[PDB]
C-alpha cells in the first residue's frame, strides 16, 4: 500500500486542474518540478499511485469540523457544499477513479469519519448506515460529475447547459409528437428543476434527498 | 448550428463500434479503426456520423435495444424497479465501457434509451408525485444501480491490471486497516470493518440485498408523500 512525493502531487495536480488528468503524465510532472523523470519514479512507481495520492491531496485543502453535531440535515449539506466546490475546482475528481479499490489515504478517511458521523449516533445496523450514506453521497456525485460534463462539453462545442436545452426543442418536439414516449412529455411539460440555475437546483435536489433520508430514519425510529 | 445526431450504413458502422469496444475497450473503436474494420475509407464514416462523441451516443443506444422491458408499469413497484435493476447490470457487465464511456452532459435520447426510461419512469407514475419529486426517487434507484455495477467493473479492470480481485485485496489490506484501527483516529472505519457484512456476500447476493434497503427508502418516502 502507499499509504519529498507530497511537492510531485501538489505538481500534478496543478496540471490536471489546468490540462486534465491525462495531460499530467509522468514525464511533464517532472518538467512542471525541474527534475528528470527517473526520481520522479522512486516516489511515485505508477501513474495510478499518482492519480489515488493526488485524490487524497486534494482532499486535504477541505476541512470540516471535528465532529458533525447532532443536526445531521446542516452536517450533510456542509459536506455536500464542501464536495461540489472541491470537485468543481478539481474536476477530474468526477472522472479519474476507474479502479475497484477504495482509496484510504489519511484525508479522504478523515472525511468519511465527518460524513459516516453524521448518522452514526443512530441505532443502526452498519449496512443500512451506508445504505442511507450511500444515497447521500450518489446525489451530491452523480449532480457533480453531471456538472463537470456540462462544462467540459462546452468548451468542445461552445453550447451549455441552456443552450443545448434551446437547440434541443425541435428533437424534444419530434419525440413528444411520436407519441411512443408519454412520460418522458411528463416530464418535459411539468419539471421545474433544469430551469433553476446550478446553485439552486443542486440545493433543492438536496432537500429532497435529505427529505428521502428523513423519512428512512422515521420509519427505523418512529414517530 | 449542428442538428442532433438523432433528428455502408449507420447501423454497420456502429455495429463495428461496439465490437472494438466490447473487446479491447472504447478507445480502440474510432472513425479510422471503424473504417478499416468495414473494408471502407476514413472520411466517408464522417457522413453517417459527424463526431467521434456522436459515435458514442449511437453506440449506447445500440447495446441498449439488447433489453427489453415490459410496455407497461405494473403495481408492484418493488418487483419493477427490482427487474429493471438487474437488466441495467447484465447490459453493464456485457458492455464494461458503459459504466464510463458518459463524459457529457447532455443526455443520451435515443430511442431504445428512451423506451428503457418510459418503464423506469411508469414505476411511480401510479404515485400522486410532483414530477421532480418522481425524477429524485428515481435518481436515488439509478444511482444505487450505477455505483455498484460501475465499482464492480472498476474491480473487473484492476483485477486484469494488478491480478488481486476484490477478495485478494481485502485480505492484503488486512494489516494496514488494523494499522489504521490501532491510531483510534477512524471509529467510524472501525465499526464498519467490524460490522459489515456486506463485502463477504458474493455480487449478486449484495447487489439485491442493497436494493432492498434502497426500495425500503423509496416506500417510506412513498408513504409520507403520497398515503
Ligand atoms: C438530467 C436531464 O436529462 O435533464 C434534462 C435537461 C438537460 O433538458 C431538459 C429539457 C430539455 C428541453 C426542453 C425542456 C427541458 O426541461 C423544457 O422543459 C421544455 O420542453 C422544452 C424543451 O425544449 C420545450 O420548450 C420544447 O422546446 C419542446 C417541448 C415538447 C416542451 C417545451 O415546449 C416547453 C418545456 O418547458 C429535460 C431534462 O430531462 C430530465 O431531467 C430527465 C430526467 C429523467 C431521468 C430519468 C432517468 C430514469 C432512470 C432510468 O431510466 N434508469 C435506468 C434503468 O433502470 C435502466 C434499466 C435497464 C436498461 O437497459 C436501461 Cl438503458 C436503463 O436506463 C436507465 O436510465
Ligand atoms: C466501497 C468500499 O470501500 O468497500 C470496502 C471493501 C472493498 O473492503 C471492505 C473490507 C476491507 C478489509 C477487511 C474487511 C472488509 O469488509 C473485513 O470485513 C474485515 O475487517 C477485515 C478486513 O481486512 C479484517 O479481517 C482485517 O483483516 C482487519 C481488521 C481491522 C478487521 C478484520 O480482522 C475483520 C473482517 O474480516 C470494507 C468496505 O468498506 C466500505 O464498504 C465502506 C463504505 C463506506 C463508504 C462511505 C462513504 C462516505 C461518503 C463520503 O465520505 N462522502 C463524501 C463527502 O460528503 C465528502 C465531503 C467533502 C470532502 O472533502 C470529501 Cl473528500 C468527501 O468525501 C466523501 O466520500
Ligand atoms: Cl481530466
Ligand atoms: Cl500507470
Ligand atoms: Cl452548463
Ligand atoms: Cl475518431
Ligand atoms: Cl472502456
Ligand atoms: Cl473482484
Amino acid at each position: 500500500s502507499i499509504w519529498s512525493r507530497d511537492q510531485i502531487v501538489r505538481a500534478a495536480v496543478k496540471v490536471a486542474d489546468t490540462e486534465g488528468v491525462e495531460a499530467a503524465s509522468m514525464r511533464r510532472v517532472a518538467a512542471e518540478l525541474g527534475a528528470g523523470t527517473m526520481s520522479l519514479y522512486y516516489y511515485v512507481p505508477t501513474k495510478e499511485d499518482l492519480v489515488e495520492l493526488m485524490v487524497d491531496e486534494v482532499i486535504g485543502e477541505t476541512r470540516l469540523p471535528d465532529r458533525p453535531g447532532p443536526d445531521w440535515r446542516a452536517a450533510l449539506t456542509l459536506a455536500a457544499n464542501e464536495k461540489r466546490a472541491l470537485w468543481l475546482r478539481h474536476p477530474w475528481l468526477a472522472t479519474a477513479w476507474r479502479n475497484g479499490h477504495p482509496v484510504w489515504g489519511p484525508n479522504s478517511l478523515r472525511q468519511q469519519e465527518f460524513v459516516l458521523g453524521t448518522l452514526g449516533v443512530f441505532d443502526l445496523q452498519v449496512d443500512e448506515l451506508l445504505s442511507l450514506i450511500g444515497l447521500y453521497n450518489g446525489y451530491v456525485e452523480s449532480f457533480v460529475r453531471n456538472e463537470v460534463g456540462w462544462l467540459e462539453e462546452a468548451r468542445r462545442t461552445k453550447v451549455d447547459m441552456r443552450e443545448w436545452m434551446r437547440r434541443s426543442g425541435p428533437y424534444a418536439q419530434q419525440l413528444v409528437d411520436s407519441g411512443e414516449y408519454p412520460m418522458f412529455a411528463r416530464v418535459l411539460a411539468e419539471t421545474v428543476a433544469p430551469h433553476m440555475g446550478p446553485d439552486q437546483r443542486f440545493r433543492s435536489g438536496l432537500e429532497r434527498l435529505l427529505d428521502s433520508i428523513g423519512a428512512s430514519l422515521d420509519r427505523l425510529s418512529p414517530p
